[PDB]
């Protein structure tokens, strides 16, 4: 494909070069599958063994790791090889330098589209819409009236941006997601449900990522807010009026119900469920499949689940669980006449 | 921005007016963010403090509440404020009565399309399809052969309606949703899976709402049926042959497995799992992340799950959970001699 | 509509014909809803009483069942009726015969499209793409650059295939699915998330089926692999680098996190969550909603969850549960001296 010298690659991550700076490199690769023209990284000493044996031509390493790799000659020394790696993934990433407006697209005459944005085939952009510089909007995607997309944004295919959602800069949203959809609002009467119109929108901050097949609903009256730097994997449900604080990560298949606020720097593992009208403090980490039903006021790590059981062990465990309510537990832990 | 007089708004909800019936209002708003030109609603006495402090022009309240609101002058007195509010959200909802067939739609000559319907751009409609009066079918959506949509329906973009699904009146289905999809039929032989074709369909009642990123699979032989007034949030799995009773509500991320039947007036909270070939009786609420593996014969509220735990308390809780099988429980409660 | 003779059908399943060979049949159907021109099947004695009352014209039964069915004259005998039924579903399943490329498609000239393939309306096919013989790409779907799709594949609408994904033969992918989208790769620095570009791809073997609304992310450096035979239901998350063994079945709504390997012939029930960097061995069955956090290294059936509880009972249970950690359980069953 296309080649990079080691010296350039070390300079790019602002690291100390060791070994022949003029060596060619085609790609990044894992320890196991790397070859000579491949640059790789050693993430802590758990991976020393795979490193020692790797056929990779150079190594992104910590200084205390370089000492444990005499077998090897060419290095890039940095304090955080993982972040240096992360930077360089983009150098090797094959880039979409595409620009201009595909003639099958339907852009309402009132919309402002930067001359360096890309609008895909069969994209539809409505009244008062704005798409910023170097923004990429892929094919079939639709932008409803009054939707604004900032700079350096990536929006893939079959994404719906509606409810006049407003997106800042460096926002990326993957295929088949819905931003700004009509949330689940229903009033009961005569044992039937009256639909509640949904009159709010969505604010989406800078540097925010959203996976595929996600549903981010627009607020019922105010806004659903995804603060700066929030990251969200595939198949997440974010209900109306959810407010997600800065740099919070939400793993695949989490569900955050209506009007809940999640603090800054929170980490939710796969398939957590958070009920409605709750606050979750800053710096809360929830492990896989946590069911949150009350508030969380203290920072920390929280969990729910029974863990894994062999099936028979399980069957008997849950029979004994069913019996616990009839057992006075603490009133025997200290019962001795 | 179109205005409405306070006396009309009170008439529109069958409500008693108090205050200057000629006052102008742009929109509904929340207690916290309402301005002078905004109508709002106080839902029970838990919100009085937010209400008193609010800058809302007028108030939707009950008689028992207007009393505890001396601070305010113009009200609309109704018996269920939530429902009066629900009605008025539509009056402020950005109403779209577009009509006709966009010129980039691909429609089979054999399909019957009501003159009052709207077929959007890039819409594809197959043989013997019927789209009834006043139905909106948004851009990019597809209707396979023998699919029928009734009157006054809203079908959004990137919706697949297949397997000759039959949708009645006032049915609304949101984006990235698959109605009628081939269900999960696989017979085992020689340690491989023989795919079973699926020859059924889907009956979707009047007044049924389906969210985004949902999958409603057709029957293996008969029909998957969603009865009148069923409402379904985003990210729901309805498997082949599931039958859902009238006005049952199904929250986000629920999965209902093949051939199961859920009664009338049921409520399923977020992320429930209902296993195959079961009956759930009329009038059953399940709470969040509930796991149902047997029939539910009696009405009532049901639950599964541990609570949330701080992580160390979780780890030690589950260590002790694992020991529970080997521990005589009912043979020590009656053991006092 | 379209008619078949009983003897043809008997022959199609390598089956002993009993009764009038020349009888006409339109369709399969259930024991409950079959009419004279419907063929049906009796699956063991459990369904015998239903069969006795069926208006079905003919019955796919096994010898020791014909036995208990004197009420009925027309049969097809076979050793496994379910598999016989499955073979015949395809005979009645409406054939999708179409060939060619619709004019509303956009296909880059450097793409190779078989003359026996169908490219549906509005499809977008990128550079260096390959589409095999008899493959169907339904309307609206997109293939990005370097995507390859084998022979006899079916790929429904609003599918995104990207990340240079490679698909073998007889792969079928349902609607709203995203194959090979950027995985959840993020580095932490200064309490921010730096995005990690995702450089691998996806290999999908022969005879793989994927449901609707699924996300199958590309690998970080190496590939995400679905081996031959793998079947995956609707709404599943398969993270970057997940490796899934031949003939494994993944039920609706499962999540497998990054870098997890899953052996051959596994069965995961609906809504399981498997954590990252784990091994599950060949022949493992998980029951609905299991949470795997450690490697499972022996074949067997595994589970997690509490039972379903009536709600009051549930609340007392979790209170007792919470008390469990403070109670020594093994030190009291062995307390008698």
């Amino acid at each position: 494909v296309q080649q990079y010298r080691l010296d350039e690659l070390a300079h790019l991550v602002k690291g100390e070069l060791i070994g022949e700076g003029s060596l060619q490199f085609s790609n990044l690769a894992s320890l196991e599958n790397a070859e000579v023209n491949h640059l790789t990284f050693v993430n802590g000493e758990k991976h020393l063994d795979q490193a020692k044996v790797s056929r990779a031509g150079a190594y992104i390493v910590t200084a205390a790791l370089k000492e444990h790799l005499p077998e090897k000659d060419n290095f890039i020394i940095v304090d955080n090889p993982y972040l240096a790696f992360a930077i360089l993934t983009h150098v090797f990433d094959k880039k979409i330098s595409s620009t201009g407006i595909e003639s099958t697209a339907r852009i309402h005459p009132s919309a402002v589209i930067s001359e360096t944005a890309y609008i895909g085939h069969y994209v539809v952009i409505g009244e008062n819409c704005v798409v910023g510089d170097n923004t990429v909007i892929q094919s079939h995607t639709k932008l409803d009236d009054n939707v604004e997309v900032g700079k350096d944004c990536f929006i893939d295919s079959y994404v719906t941006i509606t409810g006049s959602s407003k997106l800042r800069d460096r926002v990326r949203i993957h295929s088949s997601t819905v931003i700004g959809g009509e949330g689940f609002g229903f009033a009961p009467y005569q044992g039937k449900w009256h639909r509640i119109a949904q009159l709010g929108s969505v604010l989406i901050g800078n540097d925010v990522r959203i996976g595929s097949n996600c549903s981010i609903d627009r607020g019922a009256l105010d806004n659903t807010i995804l603060e700066d730097g929030v990251i969200i994997d595939n198949l997440v449900q974010i209900a109306h009026n959810v407010h997600i604080g800065s740099n919070t990560a939400i793993a695949a298949k989490c569900g955050i119900a209506g009007s809940t606020k999640i603090g800054k720097n929170c980490i939710l593992a796969g398939a957590c469920g958070v009920a409605g009208h709750l606050s979750i403090a800053d710096n809360v980490t929830l492990t896989g499949m946590s069911m949150v039903t009350k508030n969380i006021s203290e920072a920390g790590t929280y969990s729910s689940g029974t863990g894994l059981f062999e099936n028979n062990h399980w069957k008997k465990t849950i029979v004994r669980l069913r019996q616990l309510a009839d057992v006075p537990l603490t009133q025997i832990t200290k019962r001795l006449d």
